[PDB]
Protein backbone atom coordinates (compact mmCIF):
# COMPACT_ATOMS: atom_id res chain seq x y z
CA UNK A 1 0.00 0.00 0.00
CA UNK A 2 3.28 2.32 0.39
CA UNK A 3 3.76 3.80 -3.03
CA UNK A 4 6.74 3.45 -5.17
CA UNK A 5 8.22 5.92 -7.26
CA UNK A 6 11.23 5.69 -9.79
CA UNK A 7 13.78 8.58 -11.06
CA UNK A 8 16.00 7.93 -13.66
CA UNK A 9 19.06 9.59 -13.39
CA UNK A 10 20.91 10.89 -16.45
CA UNK A 11 24.30 12.43 -16.32
CA UNK A 12 25.01 15.08 -19.06
CA UNK A 13 22.48 13.42 -20.99
CA UNK A 14 23.56 9.99 -20.88
CA UNK A 15 21.52 7.47 -19.10
CA UNK A 16 22.98 6.01 -16.07
CA UNK A 17 19.95 3.98 -14.67
CA UNK A 18 16.98 4.19 -12.49
CA UNK A 19 16.66 4.14 -8.63
CA UNK A 20 13.42 3.31 -7.15
CA UNK A 21 11.79 4.75 -3.85
CA UNK A 22 9.35 3.44 -1.28
CA UNK A 23 7.37 6.10 0.37
CA UNK A 24 6.66 5.50 4.09
CA UNK A 25 2.61 6.88 3.07
CA UNK A 26 1.92 4.88 6.43
CA UNK A 27 4.21 6.94 8.82
CA UNK A 28 4.40 10.12 6.97
CA UNK A 29 1.39 10.74 4.64
CA UNK A 30 1.73 14.26 3.87
CA UNK A 31 5.53 13.94 3.48
CA UNK A 32 4.86 11.50 1.49
CA UNK A 33 2.33 12.56 -0.35
CA UNK A 34 4.57 15.82 -1.35
CA UNK A 35 7.40 13.56 -2.81
CA UNK A 36 4.66 11.16 -4.90
CA UNK A 37 2.67 14.10 -6.35
CA UNK A 38 6.26 15.39 -7.62
CA UNK A 39 7.51 12.65 -8.90
CA UNK A 40 4.67 12.17 -11.41
CA UNK A 41 3.70 16.14 -12.18
CA UNK A 42 0.17 15.53 -11.37
CA UNK A 43 0.05 19.39 -9.84
CA UNK A 44 1.63 20.63 -13.17
CA UNK A 45 4.75 20.66 -11.43
CA UNK A 46 8.07 19.03 -10.01
CA UNK A 47 10.78 16.60 -10.42
CA UNK A 48 11.16 15.86 -13.98
CA UNK A 49 13.87 17.69 -15.77
CA UNK A 50 15.68 18.64 -12.14
CA UNK A 51 19.03 18.23 -11.29
CA UNK A 52 20.98 17.12 -8.15
CA UNK A 53 22.76 20.09 -7.46
CA UNK A 54 25.07 19.10 -4.53
CA UNK A 55 26.40 15.12 -4.57
CA UNK A 56 29.37 14.83 -0.94
CA UNK A 57 30.90 11.35 -1.21
CA UNK A 58 30.14 9.22 1.70
CA UNK A 59 27.90 11.58 3.27
CA UNK A 60 24.68 12.02 0.69
CA UNK A 61 22.97 13.08 -2.91
CA UNK A 62 20.87 16.56 -2.44
CA UNK A 63 18.49 17.31 -4.89
CA UNK A 64 15.10 18.81 -5.53
CA UNK A 65 15.80 22.23 -6.35
CA UNK A 66 13.39 22.62 -9.51
CA UNK A 67 13.17 26.59 -9.79
CA UNK A 68 16.73 27.69 -9.12
CA UNK A 69 18.69 24.44 -9.34
CA UNK A 70 20.97 25.41 -6.93
CA UNK A 71 20.07 24.45 -3.30
CA UNK A 72 17.90 28.11 -2.58
CA UNK A 73 14.74 27.46 -4.37
CA UNK A 74 11.64 24.74 -4.80
CA UNK A 75 8.00 24.35 -3.62
CA UNK A 76 5.75 22.11 -2.12
CA UNK A 77 2.54 20.94 -3.13
CA UNK A 78 1.07 22.40 0.22
CA UNK A 79 2.81 25.99 -0.58
CA UNK A 80 6.08 27.33 -0.04
CA UNK A 81 6.94 25.62 3.15
CA UNK A 82 5.04 22.84 5.23
CA UNK A 83 5.59 21.52 9.09
CA UNK A 84 7.57 19.04 10.22
CA UNK A 85 5.39 15.88 10.28
CA UNK A 86 6.95 14.08 12.96
CA UNK A 87 10.61 11.93 13.61
CA UNK A 88 9.41 8.55 14.07
CA UNK A 89 11.73 7.13 11.66
CA UNK A 90 15.75 7.61 11.96
CA UNK A 91 18.34 7.89 9.39
CA UNK A 92 19.75 4.55 10.12
CA UNK A 93 21.92 3.53 7.18
CA UNK A 94 22.48 4.38 3.20
CA UNK A 95 19.48 4.87 0.84
CA UNK A 96 17.57 6.92 3.32
CA UNK A 97 15.28 9.61 1.99
CA UNK A 98 14.77 12.52 4.11
CA UNK A 99 13.67 16.04 3.36
CA UNK A 100 16.04 19.19 3.51
CA UNK A 101 14.69 22.38 5.22
CA UNK A 102 16.08 25.72 6.24
CA UNK A 103 14.90 25.33 9.84
CA UNK A 104 11.87 24.25 12.08
CA UNK A 105 9.02 23.83 9.95
CA UNK A 106 10.31 24.78 6.57
CA UNK A 107 9.58 21.65 4.06
CA UNK A 108 9.80 22.94 0.73
CA UNK A 109 10.29 20.18 -2.21
CA UNK A 110 14.32 19.44 -1.96
CA UNK A 111 15.50 16.50 -0.12
CA UNK A 112 18.29 14.19 -0.05
CA UNK A 113 19.53 10.36 -0.28
CA UNK A 114 21.86 9.61 2.42
CA UNK A 115 24.99 7.32 1.49
CA UNK A 116 25.87 6.70 4.99
CA UNK A 117 24.21 6.67 8.53
CA UNK A 118 23.53 9.85 9.64
CA UNK A 119 22.26 9.63 13.20
CA UNK A 120 22.62 13.33 13.64
CA UNK A 121 20.37 14.40 12.11
CA UNK A 122 17.21 12.79 13.71
CA UNK A 123 14.90 14.83 14.76
CA UNK A 124 15.69 17.99 12.75
CA UNK A 125 14.63 16.34 9.40
CA UNK A 126 11.67 14.16 8.37
CA UNK A 127 12.45 10.70 7.12
CA UNK A 128 10.00 9.74 4.51
CA UNK A 129 11.36 6.70 2.27
CA UNK A 130 14.47 4.47 1.32
CA UNK A 131 15.55 3.15 -1.86
CA UNK A 132 13.88 0.14 -2.74
CA UNK A 133 15.90 -0.53 -6.67
CA UNK A 134 19.02 0.76 -7.68
CA UNK A 135 21.36 1.81 -4.67
CA UNK A 136 23.76 0.54 -6.85
CA UNK A 137 22.63 3.21 -9.25
CA UNK A 138 23.17 6.08 -5.92
CA UNK A 139 26.35 5.00 -5.55
CA UNK A 140 27.58 5.33 -9.16
CA UNK A 141 26.08 9.19 -8.86
CA UNK A 142 28.38 9.16 -5.69
CA UNK A 143 31.44 9.33 -7.86
CA UNK A 144 30.55 12.29 -9.47
CA UNK A 145 30.29 14.50 -6.39
CA UNK A 146 33.47 15.73 -4.28
CA UNK A 147 34.26 17.21 -0.82
CA UNK A 148 32.22 20.46 -1.87
CA UNK A 149 29.51 18.99 -2.97
CA UNK A 150 30.16 20.23 -6.40
CA UNK A 151 29.15 17.72 -8.93
CA UNK A 152 31.90 17.68 -11.81
CA UNK A 153 28.88 16.37 -14.45
CA UNK A 154 25.48 17.40 -14.56
CA UNK A 155 23.31 14.72 -13.07
CA UNK A 156 19.68 14.98 -13.54
CA UNK A 157 16.10 13.54 -12.99
CA UNK A 158 15.74 12.57 -16.67
CA UNK A 159 12.14 10.89 -15.80
CA UNK A 160 10.40 9.96 -13.23
CA UNK A 161 6.88 8.34 -11.68
CA UNK A 162 5.13 6.32 -9.94
CA UNK A 163 5.37 2.44 -10.01
CA UNK A 164 3.00 1.14 -7.33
Amino acid sequence: VNPTVFFDIAVDGEPLGRVSFELFADKVPKTAENFRALSTGEKGFGYKGSCFHRIIPGFMCQGGDFTRHNGTGGKSIYGEKFEDENFILKHTGPGILSMANAGPNTNGSQFFICTAKTEWLDGKHVVFGKVKEGMNIVEAMERFGSRNGKTSKKITIADCGQLE
